[PDB]
């Protein structure tokens, strides 16, 4: 559940820092690289649940019988009774349009319509509106609530279990029915200019979604539109028209495991967008604040050097302490899952946060009493220590899901 | 490895906030200078042997009123209401004696009192008690709670948010906070080695303190005990005999200023912090509150913002029954091995010591189980919110 991006190589060709320029923040972005090209489509992706779009109300019918009773002679024999009946779809729409403007009132039992020797009754068709919410199933396309027959529905007048009721949506747009809210998004694709394009060696970004692998990713049709789930269980949109190194881009993807959810992207989310700035520029900050400690020629702590690691995949460069000497090495990040902040073994899982465990970094060097790696990757005692900061949870992968899924109160 | 500030006790007394007064705490703490020499002496403090809690009882005026219209002709409409109002010292002491004695009864809606060409109502008076628990100051001894206006109260009745509610103690005595025996707590002290030791150059913290700037810390006299006075109006024991850096530490700091209150609210400023980190934290918490207004579905994560994230006097937030709870309590440094533990310990005394249950009472959350600020009993383990941790000497060295 915890991710860093680490030199892929557990060794690398380290060379002595001459020349201080600084790379900050560390990332794929300051360095070309030749095989890679990028392609752009417009999305879309969900951003929350938003409960009012499947807002409702119970359409009820029911007519209000006076009958008037004249026999042979004797008194006037007048009874009251109501027949519940189905409403049409006009009755409801009208009673409904009433609700709304405040104008549909009870009026109650007609007036008594006498005769002699027959016994005729009259009328009034009431029609009575209680505001019922339902859910959505935004993977099939459907409402949903236990009233419905069959426990769901997918119209704009839904049949109820109750034979006097039915259900109309508060939202009558004919359109696809989904308890979802989206936003328009450029989702960018990276792949290997020279090979054949395939989900494998595809890369998704977007100002959501950090590096996320195609080869994790996977085909989806939600609320009533094709796209596809990200190793992270978020979704964004796509279309069989959206064409990637002129070839259909939606078609190169495995079709989503039955039953497969999706989240809302939490990077969307305020709260995530205000943690995400303070800490963007916080790492720049702290980043430059370490080459101004290289500057004055103060010495450096294991922190200090990992202001200066990559915290996501892309051709970088790693920083280590050699000897008391300041020292670069070219590389390229990836993206792995470790145990823990502190390790036992040097070891970390490389292609998912099940994956199996492989070495990650074997190169130590003398550091005082202690051996340290790339961006002050400490060798201890007490096990193998990185700096809580280059650790990321809850984003690159659905591992800890529970902590971000919203639930209502009361 | 991580350090955290987590309430000091494994469970709560929980009520709930339908009230919503938008509290905030301060945020956490920023870089400390890590060349920084360490030096604890032994202190004291209240804050431990005043009581946490003091129950009481709101008492809530309500007019119950029946209304006949009785116009030109038709049926008899009669219409019920409920009109909230402030009531009486009077009042508050009747139906306390009747709550106290069983007597009290909600009368529930008057008899209806029609006329003809008029409408007039007839309506009851009730009133009616509700035990509610409220926090303590460690060091006053006065009532501290969202619910009192100003957030304190040490009087025999109390105003609060609600202008139709007033909180009555149920023991109006306040105990003795100075006859008490004051609790153990080591204070560490951090200064710059290579320098002559001042006021100035002094940063103080402790289990139940942050950060606290010698700067603005002043010496005080607090129960008869000489000591000193923190910037958030705290107070710890500290006589002439204690040494640090080799000499006297007390006459480092001036006196207080006339008439220095030594208090221990829930604040304890005015215009926006300017720490980054202060801010982030506020607008986080901030930004919960909105979602709780907006009656927005929340998350763990949400449910975090809302906490302290230094050792503060403080409150804690969970869900019960679906219901937004919160609980006064006491956050105090502790260190965690990671935000997934396969038992809900942490270690209480420093980092390099041993782990203690930190907490035990969950509630149902779903499949799950929820604590305070977020923190998850799940099958996959004991879980917390990554906001709670936030920003080791091996790292901070040469
Ligand atoms: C939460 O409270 C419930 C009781 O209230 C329930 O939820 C309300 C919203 C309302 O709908 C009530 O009608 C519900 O019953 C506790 O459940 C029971 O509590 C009573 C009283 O203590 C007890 O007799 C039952 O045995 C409880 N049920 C069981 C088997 O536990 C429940 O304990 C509370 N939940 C937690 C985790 O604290
Ligand atoms: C709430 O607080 C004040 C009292 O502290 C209220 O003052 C009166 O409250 C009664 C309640 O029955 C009202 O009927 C009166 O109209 C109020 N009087 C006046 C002129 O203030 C007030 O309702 C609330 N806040 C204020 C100060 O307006």
């Amino acid at each position: 559940y915890l991710s860093i991006a680490f030199p892929e190589n557990t060794k690398l060709d380290w060379k002595p820092v001459t020349k201080n320029t600084r790379y900050c923040p560390m990332g794929g972005e300051w360095f070309l690289e030749p095989g890679l090209q990028e392609e752009s489509f417009l999305s879309s992706t969900p951003i929350g649940a938003t409960p009012s779009k499947s807002d409702g109300f119970l359409c009820h019918a029911a007519k209000w019988v006076t009958t008037c009773d004249f026999r042979w002679y004797g008194p006037k024999y007048i009874t009251h009774s109501i027949h519940n009946i189905k409403p049409t779809r006009s009755d409801c729409d009208t009673a409904l349009a009433s609700y709304k403007s405040g104008t549909l009132v009870s009026l109650g039992f007609p007036p008594e319509s006498c005769g002699y020797a027959s016994v005729t009754d009259s009328e009034f068709l009431v029609i009575m509106i209680t505001p019922h919410h339902v859910g959505v199933d935004d993977y099939r396309g459907h409402w949903v609530d236990p009233l419905f027959v069959g426990g769901e529905c997918d119209q704009s007048y839904c049949d109820t279990i109750h034979n006097s009721s039915v259900w109309i949506p508060a939202d009558q747009t004919k359109k696809n029915i989904c308890g979802q809210s989206f936003t328009p998004l450029t989702v960018t694709v990276a792949y290997d200019k020279t090979k054949e394009i395939a989900a494998g060696g595809i890369v998704f970004k977007s100002k959501y979604h950090s590096h996320m692998e195609g080869a994790r990713t996977c085909r989806l049709s939600y609320c009533g539109r094709n796209g596809i789930k990200f190793p992270n269980g978020e979704w964004v949109s796509l279309d069989v028209k959206t064409r990637i190194q002129e070839k259909h881009l939606l078609p190169l993807f495995k079709e989503c495991p039955a039953g497969t959810e999706v989240r809302s992207t939490l990077q969307s989310d305020g709260a995530q967008v205000l943690t995400s700035e303070i800490q963007r520029i916080l790492d720049y900050s702290l980043c430059q604040n370490t080459w101004d400690k290289v500057e004055r020629k103060e010495p450096l702590s294991p922190l200090d050097l990992s202001y200066l690691a990559s915290k996501s995949p892309g051709k970088g460069l790693a920083y280590t302490v050699i000897n008391g000497t300041l020292s670069f090495a070219h590389t390229r990040y990836v993206r792995m899952w470790i145990d823990g902040p502190v390790l036992k073994e040097p070891k970390g899982k490389r292609e998912s946060p099940s994956g199996i465990s492989s070495d990650i970094w074997t190169q130590w060097f003398k550091y005082g009493d202690m051996e340290i790696g790339p961006n002050g990757l400490l060798k201890t005692a007490g096990g193998y220590k990185f700096p809580w900061h280059l650790i990321g949870m809850g984003i690159v992968d659905n591992e800890l899901h529970e902590l971000s899924e919203a639930n209502p109160l009361d």
